[PDB]
């Protein structure tokens, strides 16, 4: 049976202050060691990547859940998807408020009803129907992400998993990017483009510009690659920079082939990145300066 | 520079009755012949795609715009896309209410907003802004779905075309499935699902289980297919095959490659289909059951 993996992501964007970095560093160590825990407990790829993205949506550092960036009229909307590598099984969000945990409430998509994806209305309606919480908007929303929005009139997070029966997942979750129109839907609950999963391949999800990632299916066109014998870090590559040079998109991904091979590559200035794997945890946010310490 | 084509599909479903064939073939020829009669002016792919479209979200009788089905709540809400193979650029909306013409509004998103993707409450507020005028629902409910609906308590239409100039589009519109949950979202208005356009390859519609089509992003993979260097049909065959196997989920689809080569295929049952080439329509329902006839 497979050594199981995580990988887990922040924001594909530009640079990062020094003293945002450390509360980052911790955040990306919180979330790959919850769902590491939940793979070394028996646990499933969804339950893996379920558990990791709740950690970054309940963590106010990151554009999902509370912390989520603001739409054009200060409020927040947010969306997710989470998907089942074996039967290719789905759940999805977009544009929903009050809640805590847009991924749980994908994952009761996916599971309780015979749909894929809810927006705005429904998914609020099947949110109470479900007894999910519904929490004053005001709580989601912190203090400096009002800055961003004041300042910008005048990124996306998630996770991939292969657990021990060789099963994979990937899980999103996003905000979306700041002053967004009412009701903008990125990348993130259409499958094909915030990520994809299929046991036959391997799983990704994508962060960045969500327009450039659904206009080139980012997720599925990087397994395609891997599909016709490119490697992990070739067919990350070569997607990534088709979205550049095609929709002059910026971005980034993590991937994790079915035969436990994994990476993290990005064209954005940045992207917060952790993987855990044999024992260890490995993290990282610019390029070429990973840490690599021992997860007891 | 090339020769015009355009393919129209509609809903990708059951058994049709003997008696309402004719009335099927009528709309979906005039379908065609709108988006022909676009493309003769030396009209663009996007413009063709579009106007076909709005012909069947019209025509009652047809599963989009007029003639939407209902959801549990016994009312229209709707989905649709469109997208310019070009560039890559794309408009999109979901859970509209109270409109005629959904893929008329995604094109707007295309072309005037930032954006790829509006829902429900959002996509109300910009249809408002860009004065879509509202419609009553009694307006777009038709006795059929008002009785179909009680019986549990038709399908998805589309376009693609190539125009005189290279360029490929594709769009589609849609009610979704009858009693479906309040704000459910099927494969209309994600990106590689329900269509997907792209002049270096082709554009292709999907009709169908929504969730099926969704979960193998059926539109994208079609495209892979031709890609790798199959016809039209083969790709059709495959990913419909795909399709089939994998998720048990039945549909179909109509593409027109870079090359000015067609078809439409479907695993249903019944697929209500028209072309328009060479002043010729091509025009079936059911397989193996097509004619050819001239156009003025
Ligand atoms: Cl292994
Ligand atoms: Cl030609
Ligand atoms: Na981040
Ligand atoms: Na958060
Ligand atoms: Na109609
Ligand atoms: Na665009
Ligand atoms: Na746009």
């Amino acid at each position: 049976h497979m050594n199981p993996i995580v990988v887990v992501h922040g924001g594909g964007a530009g640079p990062i202050s020094k003293d945002r970095k450390e509360r980052v560093h911790q955040g990306m160590v919180r979330a790959a060691t919850v769902g590491y825990g939940i793979l070394r407990e028996g646990g499933s790829a969804v339950d893996a990547v379920e558990g990791a993205v709740v950690a970054l949506e309940d963590d106010p550092e990151f554009n999902a859940g509370c912390g989520s960036v603001l739409n054009t009229n200060g409020e927040v909307e947010m969306d997710a998807s989470i998907m089942d590598g074996k039967d290719l099984s789905a759940g999805a969000v977009s544009a929903v408020q009050c809640i805590a945990n847009p991924i749980k409430l994908a994952r009761l998509v996916m599971e309780k009803t015979p749909h894929c994806f809810l927006t705005d209305q429904g998914a609020a309606q099947f949110a109470a129907a479900m007894g999910v919480p519904e929490i004053p908007g005001e709580k989601l929303v912190t203090e400096r992400n009002k800055k961003r929005l004041e300042k910008e009139k005048h990124g996306t997070v998630g996770a991939v998993a292969l657990d021990c029966k060789g099963n994979v997942a990937y899980a999103t979750s996003t905000g979306g990017i700041v002053n967004k129109m009412v009701g903008r839907v990125g990348d993130s609950p259409c499958l094909g483009a915030g990520g994809y999963a299929d046991n036959d391949i391997g799983a990704v999800s994508t962060t960045g510009h969500g327009e450039s990632i659904l206009k080139v299916n980012l997720a599925r066109l990087t397994l395609f690659h891997i599909e016709q014998g490119k490697t992990v870090e070739e067919a990350a590559d070569l997607s990534l920079g088709y979205m550049k040079s095609r929709v002059k998109g910026l971005g980034g991904l993590i991937v994790v082939s079915k035969t436990g091979d994994w990476v993290a590559k990005w064209t954005s200035t940045s992207m917060p990145w952790a993987a855990a794997k044999d024992g260890k945890l490995h993290f990282g946010i610019d390029p070429d300066d990973t840490t690599i310490t021992d997860l007891p």
